[PDB]
């Protein structure tokens, strides 16, 4: 033999497997924690809200 | 999580704290020990007064 071999190979055996169960796979991510609007309020306010 | 987590705060958890006992508090600072004069007075002379 005058070609590569199995050994050769690298990145297909590193990359780890999961099975898959449809041919459209989801996945959910986070993004922020929340919007920068300030967090100095005063004495005896209600501060804003804030959504992620 | 695409975001940082609780590790990544490094500055609050180094600062030393302090209980507080009201919304003012208050400190006092030396400045410096005298005017600079002359240190050199001569015989039977009374030196100058200074203070800091």
């Amino acid at each position: 033999n005058l070609s590569f071999t199995d050994q050769h190979i690298k990145f297909w055996k590193k990359i780890p497997k999961q099975k898959a169960y449809s041919t459209v796979e989801q996945y959910g991510q986070l993004l922020d924690y929340g919007r920068s609007q300030g967090a100095f309020v005063g004495e005896g306010v209600l501060p804003d809200t804030n959504d992620s």
